[PDB]
């Protein structure tokens, strides 16, 4: 049983990146000896040099392996039983490409289904064997150190009297390339491993030599304590006097909806606003309304303001580049924030944690509601388009939560500002190739070896669909029912709709069979009576309805229709989303799909028409919505119910009556006797 | 001018007959003065006998003129000045017919347009004149009166000598036959006269000559007061200790509806029983159990009865026959009344006021409701054919009451004993001939000289409609809404329905919008039931129902429509007639045409189905009747609707409940727990 206080390992390093810190931890997970060379060809000078020191220690065993491709999935007790199990004095890794000369690979043994060529990346021996071979050095920096080994293991005389051996079924050490179908994790209570199912064996060693970055990224995420079933992730915060200075970007590069929204949310972050400069890019002349309004709120709000509009032509890469150096340029930048238009933050309190974090650079994870697409990607295409990661669902689904290192981010991120001036100098981050600006930013990291980190720990928020959003209406967000629910429920819903839904004692009944409850906000009904007037075409004379007033005849009123304005589907939706739960609830028995063949907005003045004259409706039930003040906005009565001698004497601007349509409610309207009376009616299930 | 006083009319009559006393009434009117020969060819025997003491009177004016067929329309003051107008010494009357000789044609002289040729019906002239033609009289009573004065009148020295002439433009005397086209009545306010329209004359005498005695008859019920526009009829009673015995004959000839009820309605009429002997012919085996429930009431009321049933294969007229023979063998038959099982008296006084008439034979008048087929007819064709007369439709519609003398009555009238015995002691006076029983009956009453008259002075009731009466069913006049509806709404509808529906607070409101109103008779209910149970054949499995619960899905009853009985047409007129008007009066505002496709009667048992979970209706309201007894037919509750906490504990019988089907009522039916629970179920307007 070899002593585990008698093996060192040996690494090399010129920085501590990322990648060697990430290969330090999992190597002090197992209580690993690691000497670091190089960092207060030329990796065999050194590794020759300190070798010198232990040229007679047949006692101490030494694996050298690189360190920024590289994390340890094992401890020194089992390394050192599979190495005695060897039965070798210098093992190597083996993998499945012989480089850099390619006619080498017949001087190799044949090795059946094991891999066959030897990979200087990762070795382990006595520290005599190896001094004998490292020793032998006598070339410059710039010479092949792959080639240096790969020569002297070719020796057949050499290789059998130091036993130089290959470690070829992966037992100890797994080279990523050309083996990547073979690696699958292997997970545990507190701990979770590689297994490799082409020769059913557990490496110690996982090396993403070659290009397999991204897979080690992957595994990576999870070998050896990364995120275990039981213990979570290991290297998150789990469980959350001046907060640093943060340089806040904002970019507008298509028409987006609900952005006077994302405007107003701007000043309800948790985050000192003295502490925070605002940039924003507007690319929308569409959206310069948008910003000009919520503009001095903005720069009462924030420590300073800067807006660049859609006149100085600049394009989504170049205005990314300047917001960025923006905050390169100033020492004062301590954090860089992107927050792209699109980005709803649910959470206002993203700032705060993703900078207690303490990454370099960290994002938000954000998603479609109900859908799986959101702001991140799992994997790549060699060709660098979106591909699916074995854990992309589960983390979306956020049943695997922590913090990931992951080939793609957008759409919010905060970035250090010393990593924008140590590592990542250039102005060219988005610009300067035909290759997408989003894209070209995630290269740009991953080129510097500067991971990506994306947090699902906590609920951040979601991200609107701005796909097809048609800018060609007074008020396009009143067509948002469809493509964004969640929001256009926030904007357009009543406040207390859905407390009164879930009972509370706020629906009312002012008449017997007649229900009152809050349906629109008041942003609704005035987005929705300007959309009315801004058509403009109301009914007159020849105009019919579907009302039943003594005997077969119809009852008018000066109206406009659903269909008219191209709102119908909208409205219908509506109607199925919030009044037929509403309708099931208050009429216990009653089910419904919401059919209704005519909605119509009414306009009442005592210029044209102020009254309607007693009728019933063609309608199981009928929707009667207030759409402006009374008393404000028009004088003059609401609804009279006569069979009940009950009169709706004050209607609720955002409130609608529920009242049966046939036989019993015969109804009437007050006439209108001062300033315009809107009201939106349905006819449902006729 | 001569002298009222002077002139004397002198008539023939071997009896005080109904046209003799027609006669002298008129001429009492007039104040003539009248001399009867021959009550203590023939005629001129008796005149000449009596001219003797008048052969030197050329003072005095006598007219001569019949009795039984003419009526007075004039004035002696008027006749005189038009005799005297004529220039003539004696003037006959003038007609279109030369008889008994009609080759004596040639010898009368030509007269234009007028009438050419003598009637010995009627003359006016000097006494002195008269007494020189009739003196010439030395025949015997057969020989022919008519051509003794022909042939006199046909003397051109004679005729020249006294002066003789003829009333050719009708200005006196007015014979019917061959001039009907030229009369009609002259109205006054409080006389009737005829016209000439011919001639434009108002003639003094009018003469029923020939073949036009019904004619006659007609204008006598006017001329001279026989009915006026101010005065009214002249002969009626108008304004209204042992009453005389009667022999009462009830006919049952075809299947008749609602005999039951006749039967019943036998013990209300307002005459002593006492006084009243019932004979009833049953020819109809259908009506066998109807006679036998009702004869142990009938034979306790009565003074007599006595039951000719369908097993002596007695015809109609021989049954008349029977029962008229009966009450003239019979000294203590005072009078018959003649009742046919058609005919529905209203009046029960009916009886005392035909007798208080006095006439020999009397009809109440009896129309089919809202028609104007009634029970007497006011003209006849030649071949004794339905004919309508000239005042037809104001006796029937009342226009114009009295006791008119008619050719033709029916179903129902009064004929003095006296009458049979002395006037018309023979048998067969339905029977006899092929003619139709009841025509023969009127024909030999007219062969007779007797008048049938008619009194339109009362409503006296009306005639059920037998034509096609369905005996197929266990109870057929269940489906008698249509042809009697009036007699329809008295056994089914209840009795408080009107009074309900005229408000009256019958109506209740047991639960919110669900009201309470009487509908069905016991009667009609225990009738419905008993018919669904005849069928028998009630639903069970895979039976589908109009009804909705917890979705899209189907709540079954054991039920039977009213289209499996055939009766579906006749509750949809119920619908419109009696569920219709209730159900606006009750929902100010609604109409309705009373539309159901689902009519069905519901069984409740606990052996079966015993109870209805909570559903809606397809309907937009619901009809529900019970049809039975809670507590003595049934125990277990009836309807709940649950949205209002609110329970019909107990269904009234005849009762039903109105409200509304869809959203607002959710019902369910509560088990029947004992016994068995009919209720009658209409979605009506679906
Ligand atoms: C939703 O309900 C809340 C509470 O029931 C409403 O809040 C109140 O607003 C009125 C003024 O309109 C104040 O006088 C009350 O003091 C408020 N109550 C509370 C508890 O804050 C709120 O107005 C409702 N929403 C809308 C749109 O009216
Ligand atoms: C129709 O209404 C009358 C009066 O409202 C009902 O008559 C009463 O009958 C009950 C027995 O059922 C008696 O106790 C009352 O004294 C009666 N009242 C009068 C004023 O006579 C009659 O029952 C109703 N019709 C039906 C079929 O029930
Ligand atoms: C590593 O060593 C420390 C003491 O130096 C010990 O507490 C810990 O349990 C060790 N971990 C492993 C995995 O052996
Ligand atoms: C008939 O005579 C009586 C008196 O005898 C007289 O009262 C009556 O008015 C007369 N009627 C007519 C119509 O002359
Ligand atoms: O003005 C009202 O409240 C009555 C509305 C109504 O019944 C209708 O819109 O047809
Ligand atoms: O039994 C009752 O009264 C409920 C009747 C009902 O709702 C039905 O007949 O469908
Ligand atoms: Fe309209
Ligand atoms: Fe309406
Ligand atoms: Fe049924
Ligand atoms: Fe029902
Ligand atoms: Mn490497
Ligand atoms: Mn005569």
């Amino acid at each position: 049983p070899v002593n585990p206080e008698k093996l060192l390992v040996i690494t090399v390093a010129t920085a501590e990146t990322e990648g060697y810190l990430r290969f330090l931890r999992s190597a002090e997970f197992f209580n690993y000896t690691v000497r670091t060379l190089g960092l207060g060809g030329q990796k065999v000078r050194w590794l020759k040099k300190e070798m010198e020191k232990y040229a007679d220690r047949e006692d101490m065993i030494i694996m050298f392996v690189d360190s920024y491709d590289v994390i340890l999935a094992g401890s020194p007790t089992e390394l050192l039983k599979k190495f005695v199990q060897s039965g070798s004095r210098l093992l190597f890794s083996a993998e499945s490409f012989c480089w850099p000369e390619w006619g080498l690979a017949e001087q190799y043994p044949e090795v059946g289904t094991g891999k066959r060529f030897l990979n200087s990346g990762g070795f382990i021996g006595f520290a005599t064997t190896i001094h004998q071979i490292v020793r032998q050095w006598k070339y410059k920096d710039d010479d092949d150190d792959q080639l240096f080994y790969t020569r002297l293991y070719l020796d057949p005389g050499l290789r059998e009297k130091l036993s130089l051996n290959l470690d070829h079924k992966s037992r100890i050490f797994q080279n990523l390339n050309g083996a990547l179908d073979e690696v699958v994790l292997k997970f545990d209570r507190n701990r979770v491993r590689i297994r490799n199912v082409a020769y059913d064996t557990l490496p110690i060693v996982v090396h993403g030599n070659g290009p397999t970055k991204l897979q080690l990224n992957y595994l990576g995420n999870y070998v050896p304590n990364g995120w275990t079933p039981e213990g979570g992730c290991g290297f998150c915060n789990q469980d959350r006097q001046p907060p640093p200075r943060v340089f806040l970007a904002v970019f507008v590069e298509q028409p987006t909806p609900f952005l006077p929204r994302f405007l107003q949310r701007l000043l309800l972050l948790d985050y000192p606003p003295d502490r925070v400069t605002l940039f924003l890019h507007n690319n929308e002349v569409f959206h310069e309304p948008h910003i000009a309004d919520s503009w001095p709120q903005l720069q009462d709000h924030f420590s300073a303001v800067k807006l660049v509009g859609p006149e100085e032509a600049l394009s989504p890469g170049e205005a990314r580049d300047m917001a960025m150096d923006l905050c390169r340029q100033d020492p004062e930048c301590e954090f860089y924030f992107s927050l792209d238009a699109d980005a709803v933050l649910t959470n206002l309190q993203t700032l705060r944690i993703l900078i207690e974090e303490n990454r370099k650079v960290i994002a938000p994870m954000l998603s479609r509601h109900g859908k799986l697409w959101s702001n991140f990607w799992g994997a790549l295409s060699p060709d660098e388009y979106y591909a699916r990661s074995e854990d992309y669902v589960e983390l979306v689904q956020r049943k695997r939560v922590g913090v990931w290192n992951v080939p793609y981010i957008s759409q919010a991120y905060v970035i250090r500002g010393d990593t924008l001036r140590m590592e990542l100098p250039q102005r060219d981050v988005f610009s300067g190739s035909d290759t997408d600006p989003d894209m070209a930013f995630c290269k740009s990291f991953r080129d510097k070896g500067i991971f990506l980190h994306l947090s699902n720990q906590h609920e951040f928020g979601r991200l609107l669909a701005t796909s097809r959003y048609d800018t060609e209406h007074l008020h396009p967000d009143l067509w948002q029912i469809f493509d964004n629910p969640v929001d256009w429920k926030e904007q357009y819903i009543h406040e207390n709709y859905s407390r009164a839904l879930e009972g509370e004692g706020i629906v009312e009944q002012p008449c017997p069979d007649v229900y009152w409850f809050p349906l629109l906000s008041e942003q609704m009904c005035d987005e929705l009576v300007a959309e009315m007037e801004h058509y403009g075409q109301w009914s007159g004379g020849r105009h019919e309805d579907s009302r039943l007033a003594g005997g077969y005849e119809n009852v008018p009123t000066v109206d406009i229709h659903m269909k008219q304005v191209g709102y119908e589907d909208q409205w219908l939706q509506l109607l199925r989303t919030y009044v037929g739960p509403m309708t099931e609830s208050l009429f216990p028995g009653y089910h419904t799909k919401a059919r209704a063949v005519m909605n119509f907005v009414v306009r009442y003045r005592p210029d044209e028409q102020p009254s309607l004259r007693p009728h019933h409706d063609s309608s199981t039930f009928t929707l009667n919505v207030a759409l402006n003040h009374k008393g404000l906005d028009y004088e003059g009565g609401g609804c009279r119910f006569l069979r009940y001698d009950c009169v709706i004497s004050s209607p609720r601007k955002g409130w609608a009556l529920l009242h049966p349509g046939r036989l019993t409610h015969y109804h009437e309207g007050l006439p209108t006797t001062w300033g315009t009376r809107y009201i939106m009616v349905s006819f449902v299930d006729p």
